[PDB]
């Protein structure tokens, strides 16, 4: 028995794409987030993430399906809420239902059009009194460094460009000694090289070979508890749980923590009549931020530099080398932007049956959240790197606030061999958002503790602003099966935002679903080895409303013009009269900010669904097999207003469509042999294609989308890129007129193939190279039990993806960035020479003579890869030594997270998930218990 | 059996002054606070509040124990917090043992000085399911409105000051015109008088006569609800509230609301040797706030000014009248500053026997509160009365959080005929608050939601603080009977907190208790009639350490000038160098702000109890009478620093103490008769008398505390005033040489009475006329139960009260105040004249000629009263027609509160406890009911 929306149906009477997740392994995986710790458990729902310690993780379900913000919803208990789950204590789970579909998520709402993900939470079973008790302690361990260069191998690469110049090396900026010369054979050769001893002339840094990745990076340490108490009785049950859970990132200076807190129960009166329960969490996370591009300044900086000067400051690029600031130092300064974040929730449901078969009830959802923070800025000196000694403190603050209610009314009748369930019910809501700041400057000591607001001088600031939403809709439901063969639902939900424009309030989303079994035909009995096979079917129609807040309201605006404007465009209301020419007394006006239309509408999607179920074998080979194909109908897309419409033309209008189709396959094989042991293997298979529909004017032109300004999108997939196709270098000399028409033509100045043969190097040889939605992406999970013993693995990959690598183009080139002498990656090192002609890698120049940073299939390669995810083996405790300490349970169980992964041949890098400059996936290490009483 | 700190001993084992309050009450007096809710039950405990719709009250146990601040401990559900109880839901409670003493409150801590009220909630009963529903409609009514004159009056008082002057009263500046002439007797009669039209000269503002007291008020409506479920088995229980409240105040345009939940469990696993149980809470409250002087600006301003001018903008003092605000616009513009304070708590103790007869137990408290606000400022014009057209808009925000963990050990034995309780346990604490703010200005449309600190153009500026605080400490306990006769109790904690100097962390404090019965010795089994007879008596020493969080660190502060300072003072740092005249980049330094010692000390207090237990006539006639004797030693006092020592020399020293004594005598008696009735007449009879010990230096002398700068304080009581004494009027013409050398004597200028005899109208004949400390406090309950009825009634009152009247300066002179023509109370129009011999009341002159604003006698009035709080008829549904819906219980009560009040002779006011210009108590009529499941 499962929840989906407000009722309970049974396990086999599901008609939608209702796909229930066994949470028997989300205490096995060993994570803060719950949807992080799926990562491949369920087909068709691509969840990807960094190791950032706070574990968000960016959710799409059924592949991408609206071209803004598509998050799904998210229901803990009845209450929505759109955000958060990785500060959610994700321990205290019943049952996860993912609603993929949309003729079963479309009761649930309008905002239902990314699917839904219903979590339930634990209770009181009857007649037990259980306590449990889990722990872990891990180690964190960084695995997927990139190799960057060192001194000499850096100065061997000025060498190699600036004879590559010819001009000589010996007259750079940097303090190099170069001695080399001619061989016979006319290449040069670098015979001898020879540093300095200090930096600059006045020998305040001295040099090094220092290890950037090495200097920033740590082993972390994670902790965890848990403890949890249940009771029950016929009457009445409760639930009280707690938690702790520490991070410590693989990067320094960085960290995470949560506390948590539950209660649940239920009181039932008179012969359940009526029936009052709650349910209530209470959080506090305290989170450092990393710093933006901590990893790319990492890479950026030479290796030549020091991490301190000569006194106890820190070191800097003082003459020549390029402005990169010491990254050391960038997470010495955000050591204390700690902000602190509550929240709670809330549930109190009134049941009420008044003859039989016929329940009522009434809840009140409440979310309230808020967070604060202070952020300091501090002065620094490296150098030529300075912040001018400036000193600043915000004090941030922002708070959220929902609330519902909601009032259901069911009826179930059973008569021959009919049974059906109808419901109808209303529904509200409300968002109260909100923030604050402050502002300060120019503080005298400099400590976390007495930069608060009052202990300043300087200018000062304030900021501020307000949201809203609200929502009011009815819906219902139905159920058929007239002879436990031929299944049947209808819903139909009317709902009405407070965004949708002044032309129609309330909108209508209908659904249609049906399924029949098989097995209980009377014609199919002489199949006996089949146990059970179900058809079904549906046609679903929502649609969802994340839509700008102002959206339908023609904006004005004072804009005084205190903030800053560069370049003095300054669009301001002020303009002096009677010709002062002084005084801060100035009248004031109001200038547009953009302008609304009285049309606007929610973006609807209409999904189809065809599965097939089946069970063999005595109850074994369950799995499934479905097939979508959904269409949304009205996207969003701003325009700018044309001409004569002047400033604030910006009219949000709705017109796109998207299209979406592929399969599923999912598949379980539980058995025990006769060795001893007992197997599971459940896995999965899907498989995505897109299609954008059309896409109205000229923003299909410039590319906010998908080809980078030069093609339509219309036909091809969503964010496909276009670009030149690179083919080789230049090996022969004979490349200089056997290829037609090159601009910049040398020695290494990879070749790009003609696509009109026309000597054409123009623009116009541009094709689609690049589609990031891949085909055959799967997963499979293992689990073994020997006597005494239990191990539990799985695996994760994807075949045929594409991506777009921005670390190639910093270990290939020598000069492709717009900043000069920066640190590379140690591939170009092998690069082409006249002395080795064996190799890929085009030549070091010092300039962009050929123009190599376009877009290219040069950076294009193979994403597929397949990793481990987790890995645990436990070892249970026997009976009587367990049962001689009063206890249930005990266990002493080992894991270990992403071990390993395989790649294909045509990706030279280190990591194939994220492969540009993101927080870094770790090695975790666990050696947890589990204490059942 | 009673909850003591966190043992619990017998009911009728208690040894030192534990009063514990019956709460069959609390619900029946229908408020908010649950504190404001006693008001007289308990002995030796003054509460004084006001008709504040939160209904926060000042509480003083004992009588005062300190001359700085002095507010009791609470204790809710184990955790301490020292502010509140106005926002918490007062009908979850279950017992509220209230420790009077300091050797039965010694072992809570050291800041137990001014005693701690234990409070405890609810709990699931062994084997019930019930369910409880309150509800309540009230409203309230305006009493106590002063009279004040009308524009008849006023012209009359005119006339009457300007002919007592001899000057001619048409020359007026209001627009008055006088008909009078001289009789034939020589006094002045005024025959005729005529008002204007307009106000003034181009005609903006009418005439009319306004009824200010009857403009800003209203009748305000109350409502209330409720909603408790329990549980309960052998194993576990539970309980769960709810609640609201919202109360609109008899001011127009101030209220109050509070939401509020409850959840309490605990479960016990192991043949009760493990036990896990917690305590939530969750408020949220909205206030909007009155205005400073809202009372006193409904009494100043004349009545001759119209509530609205000539289009629908605000009417003014236009010319000649004084300069006070319109009070409706007041009100009309602190409407919407309304803040929002959150609230939680928690507790999770976890209880743990390992053999038999001796527990452990570890809690973890949890205090979390935040306030959010948005104070608005509007421009207003109304003649004269301008804000200069300015708009702001301030965002406070504030946060609180406290934490404590414990771990007790208690042990308990019984051999023989002896029994004992001995527990150790240690604490921990810590408090970290915090607050800032922002601000903006020169806002263009003024709404309350168009002002956001966004919509702004000019200057800003920025708030913020942060405190803190720790403590940790060790206690003990113990507990002897031998014979069920000789009770005897001993404790001692030793504990050290973070505002404690340098010199001596850790501070110890003993107690001493012990009492034994009289009936279980067999010499007085003679004495039949009487029961029950229980001597006691108890020395302690407490201490409390709500010192100043800097009292010792000599604080440095660097004030570069931004902020505002009258008179060009400016105590800054900048000082230009290089002679610039001109850029804000000028150099910085610090001043010093105070000078801290490093011998501060708590202020410890060792008081003294005797106590008389009684109990009679088959168990009746129950009462108690005790006797106490505390001296507090070292009270603190800031002195300036002498001379030479410069800026910052307020160092905090510790010198100072006061001693009070007193008797509480309690009774009770509950009898049915056989009228067929049962009553029950509870009562209490409290007495006090204070003393300061002795003051260190000159802050004895110029009167911070006690005597206007003319007299010692060192003697008497605390707060004691001295003046003058006033006697009578100058009846007679040869009362000018009767009199002694008086400086203003007229035929009114009310006489000073010689003290030295020699002329003295000098500053040398005060003596002390005033001291607010009265006898002979007491309260009364009386119950009474009638078949298939019953009724409560209360009163409450004290005898032989001196206050400080200020309405009757401003009703009994005409130019007693600062300003010239304000509005006064309408007694004076009955003043001293030729014709009318026969009054009390002095002359009215239009200038202060003889100095009549001095402190007098002429303002002591009879402060004793006697008033009904409530009184509350019910109505109790009897038997079959309640069990016939399935119902346990039905009500349908009625109350009302504050309903008459007698006063004596010597008060010529309106409310004889609050004189002065504070919010006034309305009257409640309650029609509410009591559905009982």
């Amino acid at each position: 028995v499962v929840v989906t929306g407000y009722t309970t149906q049974r396990k086999a009477d599901l008609t939608g794409a209702v796909s229930v997740v066994k949470v028997d392994e989300i205490q096995k995986q060993g994570e803060n987030n719950p949807v992080k710790a799926l990562q491949g458990r369920v087909p068709g729902m691509n969840i990807t993430a960094d190791g950032n310690p706070s574990g968000s993780a960016t959710v799409r379900i059924r592949g991408i399906g609206t071209l803004n913000n598509n998050d799904p919803l998210y229901i803990i208990d009845g209450v929505p809420t759109k955000a958060g789950m990785h500060e959610l204590n994700g321990n205290d789970i019943e049952s996860i239902q993912v609603l993929k579909d949309a003729a079963s998520a479309s009761i649930y709402g309008s905002r239902a059009a990314n699917g839904v993900i219903i979590i339930t939470t634990k209770q009181g079973k009857k007649g037990q009194i259980k306590i449990n008790f889990d722990a872990s302690v891990s180690a964190s361990m960084y695995q997927s460094k990139m190799n960057v260069l060192n001194t000499e191998q850096y100065g061997r690469a000025m060498w190699q460009a600036y004879v590559n110049d010819g001009e000589n090396p010996n007259g750079n900026a940097l303090g190099y000694a170069y001695n080399w010369g001619y061989n016979a054979d006319g290449n040069p050769v670098l015979y001898g090289m020879t540093l300095s001893k200090y930096l600059d002339s006045k020998n305040t840094m001295p040099v090094a070979d220092t290890d950037w990745f090495d200097e920033i990076t740590r082993t972390g340490v994670i902790q965890q508890y848990n403890l949890s108490v249940s009771n029950g009785s016929e009457k009445g049950s409760s639930f009280f749980s707690l938690g702790y859970y520490k991070n410590l990132g693989v990067i320094k200076d960085t960290d995470f923590d949560r506390f948590s807190a539950r209660m649940n129960s239920d009181y039932k009166l008179i012969d359940d009549i009526l029936t009052i329960g709650q349910h209530f969490t209470l959080n506090r996370t305290s989170e450092v931020q990393a710093p933006g591009g901590i990893i790319e300044t990492a890479l950026d900086i030479p290796s030549a530099i020091p991490v301190y000067a000569s006194d106890g400051s820190w070191g800097g690029p003082v003459g020549g080398w390029p402005d990169r600031r010491n990254p050391r130092a960038v997470l010495e300064y955000n050591k204390d932007n700690r902000y602190t974040y509550w929240r709670m929730f809330g549930d109190a449901y009134v049941n009420l049956t008044p003859f039989k078969g016929f329940n009522l009830r009434s809840t009140f959802g409440l979310d309230y959240a808020n967070k604060q923070a202070r952020y300091f800025t501090y002065p620094y000196q490296e150098g030529t790197q300075t912040n001018n000694g400036k000193s600043a403190v915000e004090a941030k603050q922002e708070h959220w606030t929902k609330w519902m209610w909601n009032a259901i009314a069911t009826y179930q009748l059973e008569v021959g061999k009919h049974r059906g369930d109808v419901m109808i019910g209303m529904e509200l809501n409300r968002e109260d958002d909100s923030h604050f700041s402050g502002y300060k400057e120019d503080f005298s000591i400099l400590t976390p503790d007495y930069m608060w607001p009052d202990a300043g001088s300087g200018t000062a600031q304030a900021y501020g602003a307000g949201e809203g939403y609200s929502l009011v809709s009815f819906f219902g439901k139905m159920n058929y099966s007239y002879a436990d063969r031929y299944l049947l639902s209808l819903t139909l939900r009317r709902d009405g935002s407070s965004r949708f424009g002044k032309n129609h309030r309330y909108a209508t989303f209908p659904s249609v679903s049906l399924g029949w079994r098989i097995t209980q035909e009377n014609f199919m009995k002489e199949l006996t080895w089949l146990d059970d096979l179900k058809l079904r079917a549906s046609w679903g129609q929502t649609g969802n409303q994340e839509i700008s807040n102002l959206a339908r309201y023609t904006i004005y605006a004072p804009n005084y013009g205190t903030t800053d404007s560069f370049g003095g465009q300054s669009y301001g209301t002020a303009y002096d009269i009677t010709g002062s020419n002084g005084g801060g007394v100035l009248p004031s006006g109001f200038k547009r900010n953009q302008i609304g239309n009285d049309n606007i509408k929610w973006e609807t999607t209409t999904q189809t669904n065809v599965g097939i179920d089946f069970s063999l074998f005595k109850q074994s080979l369950y799995g499934s097999l479905e097939y979508y194909y959904k269409k949304a109908t009205d996207i969003l897309t701003e325009m700018a207003g044309v001409g004569v419409l002047g400033e604030g033309g910006s009219r949000w209008i709705n017109s796109g469509a998207m299209k979406n189709q592929g399969f599923e396959f999912n598949l379980g094989y539980r058995n025990k042999t006769a060795f001893g042991l007992t197997y599971d293997l459940n896995g999965n298979i899907s498989t995505y294609r897109n299609e954008i529909l059309e896409l109205p004017e000229t923003v299909a032109a410039n590319g906010k989308f998908g080809g980078n300004g030069v093609k339509s999108v219309v036909g091809h997939t969503y964010g496909a890129q276009v670009g030149y196709i690179a083919d080789g270098i230049f090996k022969s000399q004979d490349e200089v007129d056997n290829h037609a028409t090159q601009e910049g033509a040398a020695v290494g100045r990879i070749r790009y193939r003609d696509i009109d043969h026309n000597g054409v190097i123009d623009e116009r040889d541009q094709n689609w190279i690049y589609d990031p939605t891949p085909s055959f992406s799967y997963g499979l999970n293992i689990y073994l039990e020997y006597k005494n013993f239990d191990l539990t693995m799985f695996w994760q990959g994807v075949q045929g993806v594409d991506i777009i690598s921005d670390v190639k183009k910093k270990s290939d080139f020598w000069s492709a960035s717009n900043v000069g002498f920066l640190n590379k990656g140690t591939r170009l090192l092998n690069a082409w020479s006249p002395t080795n002609p064996n190799s890929d890698i085009p030549a070091l120049t010092r300039s962009d003579t050929n123009n190599e940073q376009r877009v290219s299939t040069y950076f294009v390669e193979n994403g597929s890869f397949l990793k481990l995810r987790n890995i645990q083996l436990g070892y249970t405790v026997p009976a009587v030594i367990s049962k001689k300490m009063r206890m249930d349970r005990l266990r002493f169980y080992c894991s270990a997270q992403n071990l390993l992964t395989i790649k294909s041949k045509n990706f030279t890098g280190e990591d194939p998930e994220n492969p540009n400059f993101s927080y870094p996936i770790p090695v975790n290490i666990t050696f947890g218990l589990n204490i059942g009483f």
